């Protein structure tokens, strides 16, 4: 009572979380905040990426021109969307190494068209069949062109189309597969077929095959797909002495941000940047759980279903200093307005304080790793496939490891990040404990003894003002000084 | 000797080891475990994975129906052993994409085999041949049916095989290219031969190719071995005007966790959760360095021979806070019941004492980065291919290219986990140090100093209950604060 | 005046530099070092690979062995740099999978190649052109033989070559594709055309394709390029019916660190480990952003275009331990022989000297850090190609996805680093402060009173050679304990 005390304190919470450090599996600290995106809102958003709706059609459907995909000309998208609902109604076709072609347009992100006048001389154009219905009359695919003889013959051919242009033009063309030598006849006057288109640097040199497969809406002939890209200064040839499915003219290539995203959900009237198959997700967290595919300005796809990460100090209610859940033994659950701070008692009672400068040292640094970890995400556009419908063997297995090998790295660090960032606020938060003791212990200099706990008892008497010059720093030890060291050594 | 001497301390021990910090590359701690697995027991164990050993027979031998691998028939497995003795003893054969095919079987697990009824009217069947004895006669591949003219005539097949089940069908038949136009009239009639196989969303066209190739086991002409899956609602289509090796059935194809090896390691009888083509290794440590090539449970491949992880303090014989190898000269190599301890002099004698708490505490972080180290190692199954005997270029070198960035990243994760824990560890062991120190000192109050070598003199009598009372915490200062005030502040 | 005052210490500089922590986006440190390298000098220096500067030529034009390539015959290399300007001066050719043969050929390193006598009975030998001219005369590719009719027939082929060495051949050989029918029959005799090449593991058959292609330095007609690896105890068979462009014997394969990179840089006279198309570049820094291709030991390529690692403390000009920029208002501008050390103020004066013991720990610690990240780069040498001038699609995609797969995880993984290193090297020089403190203090028992701010104030007339004592640790404070306990226990 000629004597007051001075306790140094931490708050605590009433509901800690559980987190992960190195050396401590679950350990309670007073908040944390989740680093794992693990929901969408189920809807691809249509801002602020141009989207485009396959709908009933693919990407390649679109690009040959099934009448069902007549609104899609020219349209250009950076994510071009492929509903499974999707079907083709036209001419039954193949394409050799579909997913390239539809990779390489889907990359380039426009239907861009120019119609171009090839010289046709000495057949009949236009063909047409029943298996591809336009406006409810037999027709075909809009950007191919189907000769067929004129007055049963069927002359060599030898047109060439230069690029005079300053940029790429995209070829699609396509060879004819009969079912029957009759059809073949009936068709191209001659028995056999064949077609050679060329450039300066390249040739694909096709041979037609007749023969019977599967009908696929009561067809048995079948379409092969092929492309070839024509640069400034090089010329398209193409030869053909039947079969051949001609060109109305060429896509225009570009490169760019564009890509393709198989998808179900819905489009939505909303702004997202990050968009996964699942729907669009928030990317405020550096990863996420929702899908390994992703475009857009997206958290890395982990395993783990959630990572917590710690900011706040550890939560001790009733570290490296052994301040927090060391000597002092517990955290004060009634101090709301501060991290750290003072408790006494003396002549005019017992009050408690906040510590500000101490809190706001440790709040901008934990502030500090959430600026690293918060709202950093980076941008990925056209990438690999990472789901398959078939057994491809070789190259499947080498997309599906790469991938794999991916993840594990990317789930290895955020694991590490998370425990070692754990770590190291666990121990920060603590030290600044330890600083706020040690500081004002030096304060008290001969006037005051350690208890042990964290509590100073001090040797004179100490009113509020008192208490008071010693939490702002204005505590003048020399006016006490007599007074205590006789109260200290004494009998 | 109207005081009493208590000093602080941790253990050493004669035999130290050798690990890297972050700071530096060689420093020695009482204790470490390795965390490379270097060796194997030489056997693939046969447990807990169903293992298949070829034997004298490759994956694809086994599937084609090689006399010599009758016994394969229908059999399923986890890992296929593919011995390098192997060879092949039936009539010559390729696979264009071999591997493709050797992987997509491998990966499903099974030879599963069901014989279907095709419709092969106006053809001999069961075509049989001298480079192929079965059972002392000549035979052929027992899944495959070669079919030869009847009568001198071989009319057009147009034969189908729908797939009505719930379940996906694999396809597998070839193409016979004769060495003679002899051979050719004599075997299927004709001079040409063409074989096209089609399904409704597919078609394989072959021209066999009359030639003559180098001889194996005395035979000139060679078979293309092709394959073709066909799924629910889909239909086999098969057209052939010549020399078609005709399937009796279809494959049941899975998808799972099988796979395949090359290795000569013989098969024993143990249980092992990880095989490499070494043999099978433990799984306890994170890391190994016997093989980039796994199956099972394994520790990740790295490149280092070695990595300690310290599990016990810096050594030092004869940190951040600076009592180990700091004001603390050296360990106590006596102190075999604790890591810390007291060591006292008073008038009874000298005694030294383990403390319990910091000794255990220092251990439990210890055992929780173990923990997050130590048997936690995650299952691959069928992945890439990662040792290769033809060049090949391109594809080859991306899948070498992804192994090796693959592995360079782990190699990294594992040195800088072990550098950073090491120096955690040797700090968190100088910190329960410390921690031991300071509260002693304040337990012990204004009776006595601290001499800097982390000893205390105690300014009064302090017998070895007294000495006792201050090791478990219950030494009441007041009792000598006057014995040991008067003996400070004396003349 | 019957007291001194002992204050300690750190330096720092009016030229700090920023660094990146853990906590902290921005702070200031004595000194850094930059971890990214960033510049070349715009050389590929000739030392100490083996560089072979291509000029004119393409990699596969050496090995063909057009005439403006001739100094290149069965030269070696460890890098091959192709120009742009760099064209083909022969006859107008292709290669299907042209990437995977420049590969392999660069991988091998060496364009040795051995003649061999093969039998060419029935035709003539070494065709010759008007596009292919060397020394003034029509000439042809150095390593092809151009088979045409002798008399006006030309008979089937079945010539055979063994290989009866210790190691492989590798054959080069080509298809000719005329222009007209009228050339096929000039040339070959025959209206067809067929080429076979086999050995006892395959067979490549090709059919040639008369047609126009767009006329190459006015060529229409074009060769197809093919290769063929034969193994010991194995055979070359080629059969040919027509337009066989034939070896004149095989190229040396072997296996080794070879390769081949694009570059306009010019080739200095120089010695340096790393190269990239931009140049060589200094390899003592861990990583570079100078290009993603390299060559040798070179760093790794990140994103980042500066990454500075801390070498020095914290600059406080005018930790978790709160001395350096906490209890210690700032550092000493005017110490520049020691990182901490003593300021004292007595009776003879003012003084200040630097602590060795204390700096030179902190040093150590330091240079352990830049022990582990300088000069310790790792050689890679044929990686996969990385700049693609053509779309390919797929496996282009699966290449650049592996690329920036790889890229993102090794800017991360430096990022990372250097703020860990930065906040440990932050807290390891405060911690170094701390213990000098601390030191001292101990050192100084009963005689002195810690003023909160680093300084010490000691109760006894304390002379040079005193405080000269306390910095050398031979201060004994048994002396003096009289005289301080008397003017500190005082009124
Ligand atoms: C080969 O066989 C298939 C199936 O038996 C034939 O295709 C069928 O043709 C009939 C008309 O005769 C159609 O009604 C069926 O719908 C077809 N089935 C399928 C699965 O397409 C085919 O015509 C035969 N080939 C030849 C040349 O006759
Ligand atoms: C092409 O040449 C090869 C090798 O000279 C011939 O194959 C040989 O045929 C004889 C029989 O006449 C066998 O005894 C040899 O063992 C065969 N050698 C090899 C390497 O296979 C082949 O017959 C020739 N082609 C033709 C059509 O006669
Ligand atoms: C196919 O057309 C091309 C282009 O019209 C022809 O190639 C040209 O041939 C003339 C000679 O008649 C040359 O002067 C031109 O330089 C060639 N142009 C190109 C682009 O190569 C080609 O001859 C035609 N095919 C046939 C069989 O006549
Ligand atoms: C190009 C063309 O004119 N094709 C005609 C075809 C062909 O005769 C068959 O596809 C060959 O059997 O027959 C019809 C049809 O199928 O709709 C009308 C159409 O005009
Ligand atoms: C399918 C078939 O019946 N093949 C017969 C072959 C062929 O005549 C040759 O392979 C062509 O020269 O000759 C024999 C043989 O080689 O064992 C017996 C066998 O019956
Ligand atoms: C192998 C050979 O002898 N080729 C001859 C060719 C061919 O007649 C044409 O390439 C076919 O039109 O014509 C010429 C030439 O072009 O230089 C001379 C040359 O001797
Ligand atoms: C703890 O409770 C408060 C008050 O209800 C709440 O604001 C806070 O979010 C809670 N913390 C956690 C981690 O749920
Ligand atoms: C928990 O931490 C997060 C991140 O700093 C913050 O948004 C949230 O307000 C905190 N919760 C409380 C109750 O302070
Ligand atoms: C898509 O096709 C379905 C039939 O499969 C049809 O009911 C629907 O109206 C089509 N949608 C559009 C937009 O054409
Ligand atoms: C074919 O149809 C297109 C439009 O559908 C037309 O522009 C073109 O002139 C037609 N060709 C012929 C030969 O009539
Ligand atoms: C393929 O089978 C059907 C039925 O005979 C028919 O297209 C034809 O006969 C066969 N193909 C050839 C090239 O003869
Ligand atoms: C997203 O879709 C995948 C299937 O493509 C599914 O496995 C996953 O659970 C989905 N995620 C969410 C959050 O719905
Ligand atoms: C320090 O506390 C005393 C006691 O209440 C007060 O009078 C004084 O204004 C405070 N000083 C500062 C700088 O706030
Ligand atoms: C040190 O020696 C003891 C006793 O022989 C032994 O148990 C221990 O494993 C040794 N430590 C090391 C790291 O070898
Ligand atoms: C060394 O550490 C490992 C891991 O904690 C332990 O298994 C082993 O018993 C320790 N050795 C000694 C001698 O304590
Ligand atoms: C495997 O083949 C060898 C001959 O190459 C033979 O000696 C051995 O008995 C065969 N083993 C089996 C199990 O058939
Ligand atoms: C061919 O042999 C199998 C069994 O080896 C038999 O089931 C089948 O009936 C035989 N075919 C003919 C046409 O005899
Ligand atoms: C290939 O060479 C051999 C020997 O003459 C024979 O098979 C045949 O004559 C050649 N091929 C063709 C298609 O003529
Ligand atoms: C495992 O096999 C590889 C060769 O495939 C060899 O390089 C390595 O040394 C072997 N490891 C052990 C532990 O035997
Ligand atoms: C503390 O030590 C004293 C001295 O030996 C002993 O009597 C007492 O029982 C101890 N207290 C506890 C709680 O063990
Ligand atoms: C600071 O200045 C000194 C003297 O000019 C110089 O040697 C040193 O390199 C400078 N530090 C930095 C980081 O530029
Ligand atoms: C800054 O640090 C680097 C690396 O230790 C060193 O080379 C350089 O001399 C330092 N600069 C000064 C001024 O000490
Ligand atoms: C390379 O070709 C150019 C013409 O394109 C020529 O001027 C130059 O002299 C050639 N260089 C060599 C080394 O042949
Ligand atoms: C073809 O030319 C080469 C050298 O250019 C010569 O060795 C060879 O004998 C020639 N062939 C003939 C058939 O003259
Ligand atoms: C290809 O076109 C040109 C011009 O007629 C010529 O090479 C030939 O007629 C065509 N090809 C065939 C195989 O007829
Ligand atoms: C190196 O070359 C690339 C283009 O290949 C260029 O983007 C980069 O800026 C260059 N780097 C330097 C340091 O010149
Ligand atoms: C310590 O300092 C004193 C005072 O100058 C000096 O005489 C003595 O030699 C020093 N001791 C050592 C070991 O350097």
């Amino acid at each position: 009572n000629s004597t007051a005390t001075l306790c140094l304190g931490h708050h605590a919470v009433p509901n800690g979380t559980i987190v992960k450090t190195i050396t401590n599996d679950q350990i309670e600290v007073t908040n944390a905040t989740e680093l794992v995106q693990n929901s969408s809102i189920g809807e691809i958003c249509d801002s602020p990426h141009q989207i485009l709706d396959g709908e009933n059609c693919t990407l390649i459907d679109a690009l040959l021109g099934d009448p069902q995909c007549d609104g899609f000309q020219n349209k250009k998208w950076d994510l071009f969307v492929e509903r499974s609902k999707a079907y083709s109604n036209c001419y039954p076709y193949d394409v050799p190494d579909y997913a390239s072609l539809r990779s390489l347009v889907a990359s380039s992100g426009t239907l861009e068209f120019n119609n171009e006048s090839f010289n046709w001389t000495g057949v009949t154009q236009n063909g047409t069949s029943s298996a591809c219905i336009r406006r409810s009359n037999n027709s075909f695919f809009s950007r191919l062109n189907w000769l067929t003889h004129l007055n049963f013959k069927y002359p060599a051919l030898n047109v060439t189309m230069p690029n005079n242009e300053q940029f790429d033009k995209l070829y699609i063309w396509g060879v004819h597969h009969p079912g029957t030598d009759k059809d073949q006849i009936f068709l191209y006057a001659q028995s056999s077929g064949r077609i050679t288109v060329s450039t300066k640097r390249s040739q694909q040199a096709v041979i037609p095959n007749i023969g019977s497969r599967p009908r696929i809406r009561n067809i048995p002939s079948r379409i092969s797909i092929y492309w070839t890209i024509v640069k400034p200064g090089d010329i398209l040839l193409i030869n053909s002495t039947g079969n051949l499915i001609a060109p109305r003219g060429y896509f225009k290539i570009r490169s760019g941000k564009s890509s393709i995203m198989r998808s179900d959900a819905p489009i939505g009237k909303c702004n997202s940047e990050c968009i996964t198959p699942n729907g669009s997700i928030p990317n405020d967290k550096p990863f996420q759980n929702v899908n390994r595919i992703t475009y857009g300005a997206c958290p890395r796809y982990v395993k783990q279903s959630t990572l917590k990460l710690a900011t706040g100090m550890r939560n001790v209610p009733e570290g490296i200093f052994g301040a927090i859940a060391g000597f002092i033994e517990n955290g004060w659950e009634g101090m709301v307005d501060g991290w750290y701070g003072f408790r006494h008692q003396n002549s005019e009672g017992r009050g408690q304080a906040a510590d500000l400068k101490s809190t706001q040292a440790a709040i901008d640094q934990i502030n500090g790793k959430l600026n690293r970890l918060i709202g950093k995400t980076n941008e990925k556009f056209h990438q690999i496939e990472k789901e398959f419908s078939e057994v491809e063997g070789r190259i499947q297995d080498l997309e599906k490891y790469v991938e794999d090998t991916k993840i594990d790295l990317w789930s290895y660090n955020a694991e590490l990040l998370v425990a070692l960032e754990n770590q190291h606020t666990i121990d920060l938060t603590d030290s600044e404990m330890n600083k706020l003791f040690e500081k004002t212990k030096k304060q008290l200099r001969e006037n005051a003894e350690d208890m042990g706990n964290g509590c100073f008892k001090i040797y004179h008497k100490c009113d509020n003002a008192c208490i008071g010059s010693i939490r702002n720093g204005t505590y003048d030890h020399d006016v006490y000084r007599d007074e205590a060291l006789n109260n200290r050594f004494q009998i």
